[PDB]
Parts: C-alpha cells; sequence; structure tokens
C-alpha cells in the first residue's frame, strides 16, 4: 500500500475556455508536486448508453489504488449527472477524496442545488474560493467537516514586466455579453476591453490575445478592473476571480468593487483599491498621483511572486492531502 | 505545449512482475514530470466493441495533438487490446514511443500466431525501446520497420533498501518460481539454493516465502550469489530480454552468475558484476573455488555500479532519449 | 524570478539525528524544488574572520535579491556561526525563514538568549515545533510576526510493512546514555533498546544492536508499542520539541505510549495512535492489559494514519505555507 | 551510501552575458532533473589569500559527500586557476566528474594557447567530458585530452512558452547580437533589412533597423512574427542565439561549416550558405509554400529546445557513462 495523489483535469473546451484553463494550470502546478492527472474529456454525455458511461469513467480512474487521495476539480462541466457518478465511482475506492470547487453550478441555475451539495457532502475536504462560499454552502446542508479556502487564484508565469507608468487607463479582459456595463461605459476614462466578441465611445475593444502578451502589455501601467454584472453580485461576493491574479501578476495594481471574496488579501498587500462603484473608481484614477501610484506598483511586484510561482495553488493542494488524513 | 505521457498497468496481483516493472518505470516518468495513461487489467470481452471504444476514449482523455505517448507493452489486456490502444494513439497528431516489456509471440512457442499482428501495431510506432539490439533484429526479421530503435540494456531497481556488508556465503539465491524455471527441481549440487517463491523440489534446495522486494534487497545483500538462470524452453528469449532478477541482485549490493549468450552481457563482463557460465556445472565450481581475495573485488564492483540501478537511470535515459529521439530527425 | 534556497547540514556522525532531520527536510524540500544550502560541520574558531565571511560568501554564491531562504536552525557550528549565516543573509533582498529545530538557550545555557533572540528577528518567518515553542520565544523577546507550527517529524520512507501481532514489548530506539530510565528499567514487560553503546542492561532490557533505520522499521511493524519518553532534566525543554522517533514509530506501523504534556500530544489524541500516560508504571500497565481487539484497533489507526508520515506532509506543508507567509 | 548529483552554476554576472544565462538555464533543468545546485559566484579571485579561497571553495562544496556526481559547467569565468582549483577540490571527494565544456579558453586565441596545458591536465581529471560538437573532442584530444567517456550537447535549448504567432513570410533577418562585436554588421549593404537587436548606443548603416535590447520572451513573440533568423561569425560551440531562432519558431540560415550543422538539414530548419551574399539570395528567392515549410520543420521540431530536451539528455546520460 503505497499513497498517490491523483487530481482531475479536463481537456478539449474553447481555445479560450477559462475554466479549462483554471484547471489546467491547477494541474500543471499539481503534476509539479509529484501528482498524477485523471484526465477528463469534455463531451455530450446523452451519447452514452449509461454503460458506456460507466466504462468510460473506469476508463479515467484506471490508475487509481486504495489509500491514494484523489483531488476533484469541480464542475467537470460534462453535465451535473457525470460530476455525480464520477464522485460515485470515486467512492467505491477506499480512497480520500478532495472537493476543490472551481464553481458551484447553481449560482445561474438553481434547481440542482440540492444534488450537486449532495455528492459534495461525499469528500473529506472541501477546497472553496473564500469562507462566504462555505458558509453559503453550508446553509444549503452542506456538512463536510474539513474546510480549506483557496483565496486567490494564482498566474504562474514568466512574462517580462515593464516599468509600469502611471497611465490613466483601464484594463479589462472580460467579455462583454457577460459583463453589460461595459456597453454601459460613460466615463472619459478608456476602458481597454480584451475579448473575441465584436459588440460605446470611450470603451476600446482589444482582439483576443494569447494570456503571456496580454500580460506583457498590461504590465506597461494602468489599472486593472474586477467588476462583476448585477446579478452576478452574488457570486462575486464569493468567488475568486481569475483576472485579478492576471493583473496582479502582470504587475499593475487593481480596482475591485466593494464586497468581493477575499478583499482583505487586496487591503493587506496595498494591491489596489477597494471602491464602492464605477464612479469612485474614475475619481481615483483621476486623483492619484505618481507617488501613490509608484508605491501600489512595488507592492503588487513585491506581492506578485506567490502568483507567478503558484503558491495559492501549491499551498491548498498540499494542505487539503493533508487535511484529508489528518 | 507538450506534455510527455507514459501508460501503466494497475489490477494486477501484487507478486506480478510485469505491473512490477511497469510501475516501477510510471514511478521514475512521473518524477521526469511525465503523466500516467492508468490502464486496468480486465477481461477484454466483457465489453462490447463500443464499450472498450470508449473505456479506451477515457484513458486517454487527457491527450493532445503535440503531446508524446510512451506504450509501455504490453498490457496483459491480449493483443486485441493492444492493438486498439494503439489505434487510438493514432487517431492524434503524437509521436508514440514503443517501450517493449515483453514480445508476447516470441516468449510462448503457443502465442506464435500473433507474431504478424503483434509486428503491425510495433510498425506504428515513431521510436522503440527494445531490451537488446539482438531483440531490435529478431524483430526486423519478422517485417518491424520502426527506423528509430533505443537499447534499454538493463532494468533499474530503484531503492533505498541497507546494504549489508557482504560476506562469502557459498549459496546461492534465485527469487523466481520453480513453475516457469524448472531447473530448480532439477538441482543436483551440494551448494544450497535459495528459491524465494509462493509456491516440492530436492533436497540441497530451501525454499524460502515472497517477500516484499526491500526486505529481500536487505537479506541478499548479506553475501552470496545471485543466480540468473532460464531453461532450455526459454534459451531463445533469454539471449533478447532484459531479466528483471539480474537488477535486483546488483542493487541488493551482490555479484550474479548469468548464462553465456544472455542479453547485454557486455554489462556484466565490463562492470565485473559476476560470471558469465556455459552451464550450471561451471557456476556451482565456481562458488566452491572462489576465495575471499576474489569475492571482494565483485562486490566493490557491483556496489559502485549499482547507483546506477538504485536511482533509475537505465530508465531515467530510455526515457530521455527515446522522447528526444521521436521529435528529432 | 524568486528562488527558494534551505540550509542543510553536513559532516556529521551517521548517529547524529539532528543532521537526519535537516537532511530529510531538503530531501522533501528538493522535490519541491527548492534549492539547498549546504553547510559543513567544523570548528569555527579555525578560521580567521575573512576567512569566516568568505566560506559564508561561499556558501551563498548562489543566492539573488528577490530569492526565499531557509535557514534550518541551529548549524551546530554554535551560535556565532548562526548569528554571521543571519547578517549574511540579511544583506540581501531576501524573505527568511527561520526553522527551528533546537534552541540552544533553552539553563545555563541561557545566557546566550539575548544573541539566539536578536537574530531569530533577523527572520520574517518562524517555524517552530509547538506553539508552545513560540509562546516561550515570546516571553523572551521574539517578534517575528508570522509563525508556522510544524506539529511532528515524518519519516518518508518505502519500508515494508508487516502484519503488526500484540506482542507485550516497547521499543526504545534510544541511545541508554542520554535516558536513565533504561538502566533503571525493572518491569516484566520487555524493553527492547537499539543502541550502538556496548553495554549491558538491567535483565528485562533486551540490548538489541543499532541497525539502519529501514529495518528497524520493518522489525518495529511486527508489532509492540512505540515509547517515546524523555529523560528528567531534559522535561521542561522535552515538552517543546518534536520526537523524532515518534514519527519513526507511527510510520513503522504500530501504536505509541508518550508522557503526559509532550508537544503537539493532542495529534495521537485525535488520530487514535497510541495512549498518553502519567509515568512508567501506567504506560506498563496499558501494556499488560490492552486487549488483542484494542491494538489491532491502535494499528488500524496508525496506519489510515501514517502515509502522511510516510510521504512527508507534515514537513510539504511547512515548507510550502512557511514560504507562502514569507512573502503575504 | 545515497548518491546525489551536483552541478556548478556560475551567479553575478550582468544580465547581458550568455555565459551566465546559459549555466543558469542548465541548471534549472537539472533542478527540474533533482539534481543539486554548487552555486559558484564571478570575483576577482586575486582579493582572496590561498587560505581564503580554499575555504570559499571550501564553503561552496560544504555539501558534498563521497559517493556524489559533480558535473562541473567550465569555465567559471573566474580565470583557469579558479578552475583548476575547482577541480583539485572536487578530486579529493571520491565521486565521479562530469565537466561540462560551454568554451575552452586556450582555443579562444593563439596568444591564449599557452594555457592549453593546463587546463587540458585539470580536463583530464575528469570522468565524463560533455563537449558542444564532435570536433570539439578531436580537437581537444590532439593535445592530450584522454578522458575515453564523452558526450555530444549538439544545441543549446531555450526552455520558454513564449506565444508563437504565425510566420508570415517577411523578407527581413533576425539578428540578436551586439555589433562591436560582430563585423558584418556595420557594413551591411542589403537592400534586405537586418533587424539589429541591441544594447549598443552607435547607429548603423542604412538598411539596418537598431532596435532597443529586449526581454527573452518579448524577443521571441516579436520574431516569431516571421522573418530569417541569421546564425553568423570557430564551428566548435553550440551557438545560443540559433536556438532562440527555432524556439521563436522561424527557421535559420546559418553559415557553413560551424559545428552540428547536420542537425539543421536532417530536420530541415534553414539554409547552410557559404557566404551573406548567398543568404540574401536564398531570401529573395524563397516561395510562399517553401517558407511554410521551413516553419513546419521548426515548429515540429522545437519543442524539444522549449521542453529542454538536449539538456535533458546530456544531463541524464553523462551521469550514467560516469558511473557505467
Ligand atoms: O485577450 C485575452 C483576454 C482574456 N484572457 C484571459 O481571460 C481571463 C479572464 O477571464 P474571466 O473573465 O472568465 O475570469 P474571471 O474574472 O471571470 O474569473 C484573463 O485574466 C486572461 O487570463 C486572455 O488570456 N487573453
Ligand atoms: O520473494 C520475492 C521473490 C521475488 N521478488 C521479485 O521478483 C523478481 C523476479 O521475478 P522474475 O523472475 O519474473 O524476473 P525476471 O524473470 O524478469 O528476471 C525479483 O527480482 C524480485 O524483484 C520479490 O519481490 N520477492
Ligand atoms: O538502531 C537504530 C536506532 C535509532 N535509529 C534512529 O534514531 C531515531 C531516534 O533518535 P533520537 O532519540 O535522537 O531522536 P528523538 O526521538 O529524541 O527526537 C530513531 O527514530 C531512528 O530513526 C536508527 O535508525 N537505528
Ligand atoms: O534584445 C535581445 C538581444 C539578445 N538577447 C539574447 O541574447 C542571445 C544571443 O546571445 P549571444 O550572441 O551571446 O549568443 P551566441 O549566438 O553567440 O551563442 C539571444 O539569443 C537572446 O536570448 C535577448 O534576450 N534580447
Amino acid at each position: 500500500a503505497c499513497m498517490r495523489v491523483y487530481i482531475t483535469n479536463i481537456n478539449g473546451q474553447s481555445i479560450q475556455s477559462t475554466a479549462q484553463l483554471c484547471q489546467n494550470t491547477v494541474t500543471d502546478v499539481a503534476v509539479s508536486l509529484g501528482y498524477r492527472e485523471l484526465g477528463i474529456y469534455c463531451y455530450q454525455i446523452h451519447t452514452d448508453s449509461e454503460s458506456e458511461l460507466s466504462k468510460r469513467l473506469d476508463g479515467i480512474v484506471a490508475g487509481l489504488r486504495h489509500g491514494d487521495v484523489v483531488i476533484f476539480q469541480t464542475p467537470t462541466w460534462n453535465t451535473t449527472e457525470f460530476d455525480e457518478k464520477l464522485m460515485n465511482k470515486l467512492k467505491l475506492y477506499d480512497i480520500k477524496i478532495v472537493l476543490f470547487i472551481h464553481d458551484v453550478v447553481p449560482l445561474g441555475n438553481f434547481y440542482l442545488m440540492d444534488r450537486t451539495i449532495a455528492y459534495y457532502n461525499k469528500a473529506d475536504v472541501v477546497v472553496a474560493p473564500s469562507q462566504k462560499m462555505i458558509d453559503k454552502l453550508r446553509d444549503f446542508g452542506m456538512n463536510v467537516s474539513k474546510t480549506v479556502v483557496q483565496g486567490m487564484w494564482d498566474h504562474p508565469t514568466q512574462a517580462p514586466m515593464f516599468p509600469a507608468g502611471l497611465k490613466r487607463e483601464i484594463h479589462f479582459p472580460g467579455n462583454p455579453e457577460r459583463f453589460s456595463f461595459v456597453k454601459e461605459w460613460k466615463y472619459d476614462i478608456p476602458l481597454k476591453v480584451y475579448t473575441w466578441q465584436n459588440v460605446p465611445q470611450n470603451v476600446h475593444k482589444i482582439n483576443y490575445r494569447p494570456d503571456e502578451q496580454l500580460l506583457m502589455e498590461m504590465s506597461q501601467g494602468g489599472f486593472g478592473l474586477v467588476w462583476m454584472d448585477d446579478k452576478d453580485k452574488e457570486y462575486q461576493s464569493l468567488y475568486c476571480s481569475y483576472k485579478l491574479g492576471s493583473f496582479l501578476a502582470a504587475g499593475i495594481p487593481v480596482i475591485v468593487q466593494e464586497g468581493i471574496a477575499n478583499q482583505e488579501l487586496i487591503e493587506n498587500n496595498g494591491l489596489g483599491w477597494i471602491v464602492k462603484d464605477v464612479e469612485e473608481a474614475i475619481m481615483k484614477v483621476k486623483n492619484v498621483n505618481e507617488d501613490e501610484y509608484i508605491e501600489l506598483v512595488k507592492n503588487v511586484r513585491s506581492f506578485n511572486p506567490i502568483l507567478r510561482k503558484g503558491f495559492f495553488t501549491r499551498r491548498l493542494l498540499t494542505e487539503s492531502v493533508f487535511q484529508a488524513i489528518c
């Protein structure tokens, strides 16, 4: 009996899926720690007889041995049915299971919240974006005793950082479809939106670029905006933003919405400003002098080796396996 | 973004050497930052064509175009399974390293019909790692035309078992099964023979029960000689394969006795790791005649050579060189 | 481009547990991609001041601004060396993790506390064996704000674990010159002492010759109980540290018996790894009574818990968390 | 007797030093393989007394033990005296020594030939020699180098994850080296533009675009947009520039003779040309499809350079050969 740690990893999604991006990046760190990938392909679950699905899963977990530990990165995006039966398959082994939450599907839409929580409760440790997320999940019946807070996505990279000049512009590499505040841009601060989609005056569309390029370009100065839409104001209070990690790894300060999860990280480390609303953000971008920009930048760049070396991830990947056995 | 993947069987008996080698190789591959494609040993005919195909899709779900895959063959799931795994792999734009642990039609007179199908699927790899040059030669004669070949040379035996000081015990160690090795029963000499096995034999042969490898290593290190031998039934294969027993003796820290004609025998010759003997009589005779002086030297050569074995360097180099060859012309 | 380095001592006797520890932490560290800053144990007074300085420049030659350095203390080259290594480290723009294996000023050695504390305080993060250790260190002026608790030693190993039978015997792989209760051993339960010392022992102590750790693990895994016991003058200083042999028993796969108030005692209780006893006499009683099933369970707890020990997870978490903390 | 592998690595040179860049790249690969760094700092050896030197060295190798293997990246650039002395220290341990040659000082010009005997003497204490090219090994043998086990490096790697942009057929030649070292640049006289990436002040001939020095990753991204990489100058060693071009994902043009050119030919990675004028011709005549093919070749071969495989093999093979 010789313990190995395995971790699930999705494959086959779009060139531009942040979801897969997250998992693959977590997995690369995990591989570097000695862990083993359980590759999972993103496909149409209805395409399998319930029996072919049982055996595709046997294919996926073929290397598993009792005494192992499995880190399940949820969701698989293969349907709650897949999630459920993957879990069920793992519960047949005499192993500890770490549930690593990237998103809670119902949070839209809301109905399957119950079957979601239900297989969640089968894990031994839960890793979640924030304590607020854990608290809110307990409210729906989540009863796993050992929980670990993720805090922040890393963003492992060796993209050169150029000196950050005080450009009074704002960067935002999300998609307008999901963020409608972007179409409502009123202010005379340029908003640089990085997206594939083609949809005001001061918003400037920029072509989707490989992540390393975006980082290099963003490092030349400016501010990074982390901002949700108005129903997404639920999550935001709960999830970890991926682009937040991308701003910080690039070496520029951030502007986040008052009430975002884990805001303490931003404050304690002097990484940017927590503002009430867009207006206040604009104001600060207009007010900030050369001095206080130079400070925020140096704060970001003394902080970001954590992000670029993948330590929030190495941290939770190590602690959760230990808590599972301990 | 190229990743390197390696297949690894699972599910066989704890006593199975085939799985033991594959796991060990995998353990070394993982340390090199490679990725496991786990494969479970089961009865292939409990699947419909659709199900087997989808079990394979599950096994290879993480592969992408541009990756490299090392197929550790055989899977012991049948030539049929090997062939369809290979077929799946060829749908990807990847390079395939075929790493041969055994050639199943060459190792049993009755498995020979499978030669042609085995070769056909061998010829789909970009690189073949074979135990010996002689095995590659033999493969060629049966139609194997894979242009790039790497010689494995020897099985490592990664470990940290204590090595005790080796005294000149005039005994011979043999951790194999009497079934696969019938000569055991016809043991007739007055030099003791220790047979380590889970399984009925002559007076000068002592049966010791199957221990976990680590303990076997510690015990063997106390001295004596490791015998690497095969019956005349397998004299053919012997000139071709790599013995795992060989690597276990040397890792333990004792000299070995091997039959003339065995694969990669110059390895033993040039590193002074034991004796190449014509027959069992010549070995028994050398064990009775060797003096303290000579045994001292042999043990010295073995324990200066065997860091390679214990740190997995034969495996590290084939794992590194084969992936390199798969890409570079 | 940040690298993590970790100090590691070399040159001590194959018997030195202090080196065995640093070396083990270092091995885990290297598997995590950290880099060794090798330190050799020698007579410091053989060095002129400038020689000592440049020997140190030799040790840290590979360091760069922006690196993170883990200092496993002490080096055993004496405090003067520890202090001079720390100052050398502070000359770089790096974050420093202090990893405490022992604290020298802890009775007549106490006078050294001022110097010891003054260099501890140059660290950004302190990893200490127990919270208790951290508290005592605070009473004497340690003010490093980020601290991590180690909570056990690991024992990474591949040692076969045999099935464990209930044997009413106690294993103690400790030097009997350092533990006196051994010479006083007066009980009908056999005490098995694994030691290099060529001396004879009380009637019911079985002197067993020193053996490679791997062999010791395998042998102990056949059953019996592992005793973690301190002398008497090492009693206060006891409560503080992490027992290395404790880790060895659990990694072998047998339950343990430890004195009341041992550092990180709750780990034993919360995981069902053995018993906390007042004194030897209670320990003898438990071993006399303890039944077959109750033992079976003790073992089950141990072997479900010990893959953490055997794969080095206490160390992996402290090496990972302390670096994170040094930057955060 | 637990064998560990160590590798020397220089530190403390300028950010522009290719020697350091190389030793550091090899070392990072070595660390991923589990090998341990012996960090060496570049200073002025005259500032040490004999005793101080001996103890600085003792500080550098404090972690070695009998039974280890040591890979010595030579030269250290602290001089031959330092290299000889480091080699002397190592020999005092019962270890095997791999000598990995980056440069041979006494072969740099005839003036430095007097150093050959000292150089060869200490080379000969090694158990294995890794050299850039077989040709180099042959030359060394002519001067008394007698280490029986040798390994050929072939090519520098270039570990990176720089995005590769699509390679447009730009009729331009990239050359990230400095002028004060390459005469041919100041003499440029072709209607084909030469993109020279340098930190130097100097203004440059008409059809040269002096581009400011830039981080390696950025350089790689820019070059991946297309055009040709030029390797120009001692066909003894491996060009580091070469690996940068191929990692960036564009084909190369190299001067006839240089070492290991059959790597170029056998993988269809560029052109081996007699002179500069031959290079301008091929850049003028080459058509769209011929160029898509070059790029195909380079981008299929690339992953070796980018994942550090020339280095992984020499680091694995040489340690193996040191014991076997
Ligand atoms: O041109 C682009 C724009 C987006 N991104 C990536 O997409 C991320 C943001 O995606 P998403 O909005 O889904 O992250 P979220 O903040 O919502 O968690 C950025 O940080 C980048 O990593 C990118 O690689 N190139
Ligand atoms: O008591 C035993 C006897 C055998 N072995 C293992 O079984 C191997 C021999 O198996 P096999 O005879 O199949 O090796 P090969 O024929 O390839 O030389 C030995 O080297 C050991 O590693 C073991 O672990 N415990
Ligand atoms: O025959 C022996 C006896 C001791 N030890 C090692 O020495 C440790 C105990 O040493 P020490 O008492 O110094 O550690 P402590 O428990 O006091 O921290 C054991 O756990 C073993 O790992 C060993 O390897 N072989
Ligand atoms: O703007 C620049 C110019 C050059 N270089 C680096 O310098 C290398 C060339 O160095 P050198 O000419 O010394 O190498 P050589 O080809 O002579 O071996 C390039 O490959 C780059 O990696 C760079 O990073 N940025």
